[PDB]
DNA sequence: CCATGCGCTGAC
DNA sequence: GTCAGGCATGG
């Protein structure tokens, strides 16, 4: 994540929905927001919240009486993207883990924020035929806000990581905001090779597979993209091996393969997963932040998270159109 | 709970 | 054709 010197959030108060390890909560704090609610039903993934934040997020928000939700100006969500993803099924709201937006669309009517920022995976924005994203912007019109949607790639945002995300701001009518923008990508210059730990902290995560095919020579010269290197086994997810000269695949959470969750890198001659911390940086985790003891739950985590850095750019610039109130 | 081989998908 | 992006089942 990246400083902040202009707070353009302080005095402003925002709750944590679907909060997982807080990555809007780092966002917005360090714009200067103040968070004053948070919201995750995963036991592990509240323990990882409260190491790094001091509280306990309220549970199961199907359950959860709107009306008890403390005021605020700015609603947080990166809900579930399982229904929605190109890895799964695609039932959308369809599955039981789809149908969470119509609890945010229940907090917002009671609540009325000044802002509702949410977050869902790119084929959000396709799925369904459109339908999906349509029901989702006829909605918050309905409850009288409007309603911007982009899909950002972290890579374009100074994290070496391809992952494509839709953002969705939304401003109440009332403060007729006719100036939000999305961030302005600009040029690389961190790759996967320079958020590794050193050598001696990550050798059992060294996997020596006897069917490793080379498909591709190593680059020397770093690019902002994906370059396989190779496969082990069929190559399917997680058998996939990539150079750390270029940028890291996104995460999963609930993704298999030999290589789960991070995917393999080629690492001085040896193919390796990332590690927690490695996952961490390649989302945009400050090394400050406190990883859950237990790596499967740390992957998940990282893997249905969010890059903090993205967030901050929107962030700032959800501040930026609030702040400009001429005469 | 943690581990891994898929087996498709959308978008080229 | 290519490549990046959760489910089912094993224990
Ligand atoms: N009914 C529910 N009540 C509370 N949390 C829920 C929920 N259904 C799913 N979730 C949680 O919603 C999260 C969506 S992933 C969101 C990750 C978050 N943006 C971060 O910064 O890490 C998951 O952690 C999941 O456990």
């Amino acid at each position: 994540m990246i400083e902040i010197k202009d707070k353009q959030l302080t005095g402003l108060r925002f709750i944590d929905l679907f909060a997982g390890l807080g990555g809007f909560r780092l966002a917005l704090e360090s714009c200067g927001a103040e968070c004053v609610y948070s919201n995750e039903w995963d036991k592990y993934a509240q323990e990882v919240y409260e190491m790094n934040f001091g509280e306990k997020p309220e549970g199961d928000i199907t359950q959860v009486n709107e009306k008890t939700i403390p005021d605020h100006d700015i609603l947080c969500a990166g809900f579930p993207c399982q229904a929605f993803s190109i890895s799964g099924k695609q039932k959308g709201f369809e599955d039981s883990r789809g149908t969470l937006f119509f609890d945010i669309a229940r907090i917002v009517r009671e609540k009325k924020p000044k802002v509702v920022f949410m977050e869902n995976v790119k084929n959000f924005a396709s799925h369904d035929n459109g339908n999906t994203l349509e029901v989702v912007k006829n909605t918050m019109n309905e409850l009288d806000y409007s309603f911007h949607a982009k899909v950002l790639n972290a890579l374009d945002y100074g994290i070496p990581q391809k992952r494509e995300r839709i953002y969705m701001i939304c401003f109440r009518n009332d403060l007729n905001i006719q100036n939000f923008q999305f961030p302005k990508p600009f040029e690389l210059n961190t790759f996967v090779k320079d958020l590794l730990l050193p050598d001696s902290e990550v050798e059992h995560l060294v996997i020596d597979r006897k069917d490793l095919v080379m498909t591709n020579q190593e680059i020397e010269q770093t690019t902002p993209k994906t370059v396989r290197l190779g496969i082990v086994g069929k190559g399917g997810q997680g058998e996939r091996i990539y150079s750390t000269r270029g940028i890291a695949i996104t995460l999963s959470a609930y993704g298999g393969g030999i290589f789960a969750k991070t995917g393999g890198y080629l690492v001085n001659g040896k193919t390796r997963k990332l590690h927690p911390r490695e996952c961490a940086r390649v989302m945009g985790y400050p090394d400050s932040y406190k990883v859950h003891p237990s790596t499967s739950q740390a992957y998940k985590q990282f893997g249905n998270s969010v890059v903090i850095n993205v967030l901050q750019y929107i962030a700032y610039n959800i501040g930026s159109s609030l702040n400009f109130k001429p005469y």
